[PDB]
């Protein structure tokens, strides 16, 4: 009937229609001919007004003060800067409503049910690369919270006309080392591989662990990168071990409990954040079958497998499945043992299916991506796998962006 | 521009330039996605310009376009579609074109076997009557007494002002569920409407959780009459674990043939609504999806009662465990029986190589990522590290009404 996407959920037989992509003033990488949906990455004052317009009105939309005169006051006030400034500022609790608004607006997250709960550190004072490693600190300490995790985000100051902009070179605050070896293999993880290359043309001492925690190189506006060490007791750790499997502890695994994007573009109003990390906590598949499993990771399957005394001969034995489930059952309990946040991929997506349910009723959709959404082990065994999706680009958005090199 | 296609695990790059090439349409826009929707949402040269087009995929297939043989079929198409509205294919032109509907179909991951598909022209079908025969014979040739063989068979076109040939199961086998009274069903939910529909056909109903179903077959515009197949051509395989000897107790069972009634098959704009085509499962789909899903037999909690797993909470991963518990017992059980089977890994690893003769044939292949990837073990699976392009080719095998 209606002029919406039809969204049906094949567990059980439920309809749905989605009307907030009508808002989705971006267009993604499908057409009527090709779907990419399964691509990872795809690729004015004039310009800048409509935006900050539209996101002024999603503010005070939020707090239902629409059409009164402090909203049309403020909109006002924001083409009064773009005038003269080529740019406009946030107030604290409209940028506070803009990174909640990107998290809630982000498709590739199952943890979303949280969106609300999200602590927000106004850095936009931030004028140095030290200063920078100063508030990265601050933000290991709250959202570690001694592994009873904290989502969080610290926002530095935002891209300026003709000035350069304040970026973190590394992916994540926390990232393994990865060691190009002599023989042509990676000691660590290869995942990691060029930035351990540049941290140490910037002047790194490295390693030589599997497990060696990264410096960060922190950006200021049109200065070289400068190099800063983590302090080894801001980094928790969770050593990995299996509930009956006495062996596993004896593989000598570990993983850091906070994960902390900090290479991602955070858009506002058409305010562009460079740099302005993010943290959550774990769903126990990104380590137990991304991270510890992936060819192209540690790549620990075949081992495990081996002194699980499988048959790694033939498929057909599943060699590979009752591997990379103990993996993930050692994540499990490990981060319970260790009192560190963690949830399984049942839980989450159970969690996401409610999330769904309520933003249905509050924005009438809500944009998923179904094959990050989908755990990457025991799919069909998870609510979401059934359940049909629509996506889209909403904004304020967090955005993939240029490695800055 | 054309789409960038890499893989994530390797780092090779390809380009799908044979996406250049959909002339149908598929559910997404710019500004929203739907490839994750099962179904879709629902003159005359039209039709010329699609045979047109079939015709010199079949003559440039054999490697003989613009020649004699091609020009005189193309004005023979013409002509028989300008005085009548429609035209015919010949049976090599059909079994090419069951073969590429075959090799286009973004949601099969089994189509490194596309060439070899036994064709079967049952087009000189003129009742109900003869349907079932057409199909009692293409059980017995697929089944092939386990060592199972790809088989279609094609009935007659669907035609301008006459109802149509159809199949009213969604497949030839399947097994009945009965909705007990008490919110409950015995058997698989899956079937529920398609055993009342043939109950009410004047079907005996059994109540096993495992009753295979008559088929309803519908010459057009007549009623459905309701035939009963041989137990002998209904293949099955019990179920037992190679090391659990408490699985076989379970009393768990499934067939072999998995053979598709209700879908249509188009080549070059004409319409078979009834085509029905089978091949051997892979085992995915009866370990995870028919015997775990919720709303199909699910078993998942019984079997994890007795593995003695904690269904008490999600994070102790008895879902999981229980889970791959079955699938090997499906893999043990038809390797034992000696019932042509594949696992997801075998099979996605064939995709993997199918994916890059494709590339190297026509320049592409349409992949259904979600579809590709199977319902276990996803990361564990090559397919999952591979960007797919997906679009709509023809000749094309498509969903379709109930014909009720
Ligand atoms: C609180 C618990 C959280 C959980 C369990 C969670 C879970 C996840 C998971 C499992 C993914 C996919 C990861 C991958 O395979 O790469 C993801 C992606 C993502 N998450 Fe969440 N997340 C959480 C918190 C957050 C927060 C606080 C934010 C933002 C402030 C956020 C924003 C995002 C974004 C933007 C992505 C997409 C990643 C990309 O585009 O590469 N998440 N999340
Ligand atoms: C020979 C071994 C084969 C294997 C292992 C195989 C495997 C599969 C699998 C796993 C699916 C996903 C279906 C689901 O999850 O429900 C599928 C779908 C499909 N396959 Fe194959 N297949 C085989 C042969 C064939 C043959 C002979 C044909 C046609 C002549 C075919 C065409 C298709 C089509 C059209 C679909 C989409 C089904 C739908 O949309 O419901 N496959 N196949
Ligand atoms: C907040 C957050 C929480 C959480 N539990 N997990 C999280 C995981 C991520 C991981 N995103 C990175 C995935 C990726 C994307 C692009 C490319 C490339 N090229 C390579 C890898 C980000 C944020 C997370
Ligand atoms: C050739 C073939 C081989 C094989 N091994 N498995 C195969 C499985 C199928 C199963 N497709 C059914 C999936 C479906 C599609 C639509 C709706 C609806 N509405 C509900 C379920 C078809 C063909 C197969
Ligand atoms: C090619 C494919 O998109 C790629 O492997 C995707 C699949 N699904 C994913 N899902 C999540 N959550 N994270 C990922 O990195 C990926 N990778
Ligand atoms: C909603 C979701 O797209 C749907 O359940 C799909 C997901 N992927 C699938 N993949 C396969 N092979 N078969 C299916 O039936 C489905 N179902
Ligand atoms: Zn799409």
């Amino acid at each position: 009937g209606p002029k919406f996407p039809r969204v049906k959920n094949w567990e059980l037989g439920s309809i749905t229609y989605d009307t907030l992509c009508a808002q989705s003033q971006q267009d993604g990488p499908c057409t009527p001919r090709r779907c990419l949906g399964s691509l990872v990455l795809p690729r004015p004052a004039e310009q800048l007004l409509s935006q900050a317009r539209d996101f002024i009105n999603q503010y005070y939309s939020s707090i239902k003060r629409s059409g009164s005169q402090a909203h049309e006051e403020r909109l006002q006030e924001v083409e009064a800067e773009v005038a003269s400034t080529g740019t406009y500022h946030l107030r604290e609790s409209e940028l506070v409503f803009g990174a909640k608004q990107a998290w809630r607006n982000a498709p590739r997250c199952v943890g979303r049910i949280q969106w609300g709960k999200l602590q927000v550190f106004d850095a936009r004072d931030c004028s140095s690369a030290q200063e920078m490693f100063t508030y990265i600190c601050n933000h290991i300490k709250y959202a570690t919270n001694r592994g009873n995790l904290r989502s969080a985000i610290t926002v530095f100051p935002q891209r300026a006309p003709g000035r350069g902009d304040f970026r973190i070179w590394n992916s994540q605050l926390v990232r393994y080392a990865g060691y190009r070896q002599q023989d042509g293999s990676v000691r660590g993880d290869p995942a990691n591989v060029e930035i351990t290359e540049l941290c140490i043309q910037h002047g790194w001492t490295p390693g030589n662990g599997r497990f060696d925690v990264l410096p960060l190189l922190l950006q200021a506006p049109d200065e070289a990168p400068e190099l800063f060490v983590l302090p080894p007791e801001l980094v928790l750790e969770v050593p990995l071990e299996h509930p009956t499997l006495e062996w596993f502890a004896a593989l000598g695994l570990r993983w850091y409990a906070l994960p902390a994007v900090s290479n991602m573009l955070l858009e506002i109003g058409g305010l562009e954040f460079s740099a302005a990390p993010f943290s959550g906590w774990y769903m126990s598949t990104e380590i137990g079958t991304r991270n510890l499993c992936d060819p192209h990771r540690y790549n620990i399957l075949e081992d495990v497998a081996v002194c699980m005394d499988l048959d790694t001969r033939t498929t057909s034995s599943l060699w590979k499945d009752k591997a990379a489930v103990e993996i993930n059952l050692a994540v499990l309990h490990s981060f319970q043992l260790a009192k560190v946040t963690i949830v399984d991929h049942h839980a989450a997506t159970v969690s996401f299916m409610k999330h769904l349910d309520n933003e249905q009723k509050a924005r009438g959709g809500c944009p998923a991506d179904w094959a990050w959404i989908v755990p990457p082990i025991s799919g069909s065994l998870t609510p979401v796998f059934h359940q049909e999706m629509v996506n889209y680009i909403l904004s304020p958005a967090f955005r993939y962006q240029p490695d800055p090199w």
